[PDB]
């Protein structure tokens, strides 16, 4: 990555922008790596984790389906010439307008956890196939989702008998524990509550056949090689699903998104006071660095010029670009002494990134660089 | 303002994505007032905090100068025709190619607090006229700003001296307290220290003319006027260290103007009611115009555009943005009229780091403006 780096620098010596290095080939592999680690479960990839055009096309040419949030989503993979058929519109709340637009369009699989969804759908969409979102929380992701959405336990048979009454078609039961997930007892737990509401639901005289265990798995890598959460989730998989008349589906965003790119950003600034030394990139928070305040991340740049290996460390602070003194993408780092001028890349940047891009203080702008 | 909301969306029946409604008049208005409440201080309008081009031509042609932070900034006020002598480059650390550009554009006044930032002065842009910015804090401010900016004291001579030796002309001193003050104190301490910094570029054997009192100041409204509790003491402030005709005093104020500039009409997407409580899901979030929620602690009340009972039974109510992120909650608790899926509110006063700030997340954060 780094001689890589390095000549795209070379081949680009008025390159000015920060720039993402996006490599397909990765995500490949990690497609495959998903088809071993989960034989039975089928991906849809959470689009707005990154909605690359090239990421996005490398998967649906590997057999990935997709998850959608919004008729914009919708519209991003139907360009990509993804079968809205692969489609699931997993978000519990949907304008009436993206309703009418997904039904037109052949998006016909949704998610749901109010009975005011429910009358949208008979209202707007009324053969939408619907999967009932309950709430499972990991109380150790990265990122909480469980008071916003998800249905509570005492009232899952309510919303079942309500689409009933309205002859809604409910197909399944989805959860997720939260957003950068770590604790495989969680996804345990809600496979068994899942379960339970999918009994619930052939109790009322649905006809259920989906688990959908949504999204929040890292695909965490030591020494080259993927760890094995999901020997947990395969194993809540066989003890509460074991009957091939199941589909099992997820809808993960990070585990294919967060190794997809580097991103590569210079030294534009230095300030260098009692021994501490304060840099300034043409990145920030408000760019490619929203992560730094949402998940709390606390990034170490890899340096593309070469040092000896007994170069004295400095206690570092990294700035962003803009005004605002939120903006810090590390606040205490050791490294090398930089300089205005040095390139450097942050690794496994491809997830919560480049989507959450702003054009704040008139920053925001990078390249992208394929393979 | 009811009215007006209600009126757009009678006369845009087919009205869907969320809308601002904004009003040149008002920041007009406001600026005749900032010439009362500030009748020695030029204000250069923050850019940053609202580009809206509609508002950028109203302050091109009210006289009001422009302080941009960016290359992408300075593109935009000379596109309005502006001319490059109302412009500093007010942030003190800017990208080599930046000021490159800032030097073909006649962009020749700039803030720093470095030493490098000096060298790449001397080296790009050796005309350009240096502002040295000085921390000066409120530590009651909504958004603070110094630890990442600003000379410390220690440091005021060293700088000084550092620039008269590269042959840069320092022709003033700056500060910001901090975005969204409310401490007439923190201003007075400011510029007090800031004369003291003045005093020690004379002494370096610069001839510096220039204060620049820096943002930060809301256009508070009570009863429809505004309140002078923080333009008196800055001006008693002026009357002690400045009062000399020959210094030139600016601000850099960006809230100040566009804080009421705008409305933000959203609706009821989608809603949840379990044990009394009365969830909506709105067609915004925190990621497309309610940022401020996140980074300025924000609370925000809705106005009900449809037309309710006097008596009628306030509900607690929870608004959440449209993103399926659990942090995106536009108001955690607050009493409202029950709301309907299809209902239109709107959030007064949303202007200042509002637009500015949308990111495309989840494939939302589209927006409308009208005029007027
Ligand atoms: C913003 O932090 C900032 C402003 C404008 O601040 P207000 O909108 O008036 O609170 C002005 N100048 C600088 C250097 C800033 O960073
Ligand atoms: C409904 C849903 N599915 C999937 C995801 C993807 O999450 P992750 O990128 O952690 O796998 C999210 C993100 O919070 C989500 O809200």
């Amino acid at each position: 990555m780094n001689s890589v780096v390095n000549n795209i620098l070379k081949a680009h010596p008025h390159q000015t922008k920060s720039f993402y290095v996006s490599s397909p080939k990765i995500v490949e592999d990690l497609i495959d790596q998903w088809t071993i680690l989960f034989p039975r479960v089928t991906p849809h990839y959470a689009v707005k984790c990154n909605n690359d055009e090239v990421l996005l096309k490398t998967m649906c040419d590997k057999n990935v389906n997709f998850d959608c949030a919004s008729s914009s989503e919708i519209k991003k993979v139907i360009q990509i010439g993804v079968s809205p058929s692969r489609i699931i519109f997993a978000h519990t709340m949907k304008t009436i307008d993206d309703l009418i637009f997904a039904k037109d369009q052949g998006v016909d699989i949704a998610t749901f956890d109010s009975s005011f969804e429910l009358d949208k759908i008979h209202t707007y969409h009324p053969n939408c196939k619907m999967i009932l979102r309950i709430r499972c929380d990991d109380p150790n992701a990265a990122v909480q989702l469980g008071n916003k959405f998800g249905a509570n336990e005492d009232e899952i048979r309510h919303l079942l008998e309500y689409a009933k009454q309205l002859d809604i078609e409910v197909i399944g039961i989805s959860f997720h524990v939260g957003s950068g997930s770590r604790n495989p007892e969680a996804y345990y737990r809600a496979i068994k509550s899942s379960k339970e509401a999918f009994n619930e639901a052939i109790s009322v005289g649905h006809k259920p056949y989906i688990l959908d265990i949504g999204g929040g798995l890292h695909a965490d890598i030591d020494e080259g090689e993927l760890s094995t959460m999901s020997d947990y989730i395969n194993d809540a998989i066989k003890d509460f699903f074991p009957e091939d008349t199941v589909t099992i589906v997820a809808e993960p965003g990070r585990f294919f998104a967060e190794h997809y790119s580097v991103l590569a950003t210079q030294v534009i600034g230095k300030r260098v006071r009692d021994g501490l030394y304060e840099y300034f990139f043409n990145e920030s928070t408000y760019g490619g660095f929203s992560n730094v305040i949402f998940e709390k991340s606390v990034p170490t740049p890899q340096l593309l010029r070469d040092v000896p290996d007994d170069e004295e460390y400095v206690p570092s602070v990294l700035y962003g670009c803009t005004c605002d003194g939120v903006d810090v993408i590390n606040h205490n780092v050791a490294l090398p002494e930089l300089h205005i001028g040095d390139w450097v890349y942050f690794p496994s940047w491809g997830a919560y990134t480049n989507v959450l891009t702003t054009s704040f203080n008139g920053f925001g702008e990078y390249d992208v660089y394929y393979i």
